[PDB]
């Protein structure tokens, strides 16, 4: 499909066996979600952005479902505002810019 | 253009009559540079990212010219991690994401 960018863009994305909505954020290097009680190892990370750090738990190799479109890949998991599909995950769904 | 999303979607602007390189930024509302002198008035503003808010100066109404594209519209300064161009003006330059 074709995202405008009025609003937010906002997407039903399937994680963890959970439906959540989040960003499909192109200035996002990394994926980010909302703190949850994920399975499995992680390592601990700090990632940076407007505001200061953030600390995260770091998940490899995590399924994620954005659209219908699986991808599979690093997601990081911490006290963030708002869900983020990063530049790992959007490659991986074909997405891409344009103007 | 097309931009795929393997690397980091940086290109060139020119705001005040100055060329810097910045982010298309989907995540954003707004866009938000570092520290510069712009002209024109301005009124103080605090805007929040993933690590909390920070105090920036905000512009309305001013030119800024993506990749060739024309856009006129507010600019927040202050201190973010990089140069964000956020959906206020990537609507205005015609993007989209797709997939
Ligand atoms: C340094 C480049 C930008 C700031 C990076 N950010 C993604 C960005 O899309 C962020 C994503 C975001 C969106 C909403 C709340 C918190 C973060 N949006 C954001 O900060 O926008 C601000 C400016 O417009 C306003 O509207 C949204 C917040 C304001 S981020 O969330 O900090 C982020 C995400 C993954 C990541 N991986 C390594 S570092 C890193 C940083």
């Amino acid at each position: 499909p074709q995202i405008t960018l009025w609003k937010r863009p906002l997407v039903t994305i399937k994680i963890g066996g959970q439906l959540k909505e989040a960003l499909l954020d192109t200035g996002a290097d990394d994926t980010v979600l909302e703190e949850m009680n994920l399975p499995g190892r992680w390592k601990p990370k700090m990632i940076g952005g407007i505001g200061g750090f953030i600390k995260v738990r770091q998940y490899d190799q995590i399924l994620i479902e954005i659209c219908g479109h699986k991808a599979i890949g690093t997601v990081l998991v911490g006290p963030t505002p708002v869900n983020i599909i990063g530049r790992n995950l959007l490659t991986q769904i074909g997405c891409t810019l344009n103007f």
